[PDB]
């Protein structure tokens, strides 16, 4: 509770560089407090993450998603995961911000652009070399 | 009246297999689909938002969630997140020859009965609809 507890979502599926933009959204969001990730679920379970791994992991970061105060999501990358966890936390009442790439070529899906209110649920495009700036302009003004 | 079914899906093998699961879940009920809130669109500004707010209507009204899951997709992921939430009976549909190994979060989600995960080959998707639902 001295921190606020950010929830982080993104997909590495396109390689290096986005294994690379996702450290370096996670390390800036460390800036404005604690980050969890599924990432983190499945380097804690290790060799458990095997036969109902997928389970132990589920079910760990749901529960880490539930305590969240805010959940960050990188969009680009089509994920059934990603969606999943963004379905989970609209539910919980989440209070969500969503980060796309329109460089990709891509049409954000129109059940998240959809899902946006401007406030509580928001999508924030950005080029590659301002993520970490944008982040600073989302949580200087709401923590 | 007939059990609402709700199917959430995304190539040619996709749209083929899209059509046949859909045709064949009208078997045991009436179906919505997230194109079918799309196709209610004819021009726009807050077009998605219109889109969402209607299949968020239909799947809190589905008796049954179905979603084929063998395609990354944003959009599946959220309805069976909205869904699992809306304490529905879900049935996922992989197909391991893509080839692709499923997202931990969906293959996760899964407890055996209200949540299921079935993996499957394309000849025999009508047999396993059938195997659900009757
Ligand atoms: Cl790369
Ligand atoms: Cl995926
Ligand atoms: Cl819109
Ligand atoms: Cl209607
Ligand atoms: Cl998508
Ligand atoms: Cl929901
Ligand atoms: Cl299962
Ligand atoms: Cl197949």
């Amino acid at each position: 509770g001295m921190r606020p507890a950010l929830y982080f979502c993104g997909s590495i599926r396109g390689g290096r560089e986005d294994r690379t933009l996702y450290e370096r959204i996670v390390s800036r969001l460390r800036r404005f407090g604690t980050v969890l990730t599924e990432h983190v679920a499945a380097a804690e379970l290790g060799a458990r993450g095997a036969a109902g791994g997928d389970r132990l992991i589920h079910e760990q970061a749901l529960e880490w998603l539930q305590q969240a105060d805010v959940v960050v999501a990188e969009v680009t990358q089509p994920s059934l995961g990603v969606g999943y966890e963004l379905g989970r936390a609209v539910a919980f009442n989440k209070r969500i911000l969503c980060l796309f790439r329109p460089q990709s070529g891509r049409v954000l899906s129109a059940m998240i652009r959809g899902a946006a209110d401007g406030s509580r649920f928001q999508v924030w495009d950005y080029e590659e070399g301002e993520v970490e700036a944008l982040l600073d302009r989302y949580f200087e003004a709401d923590p």
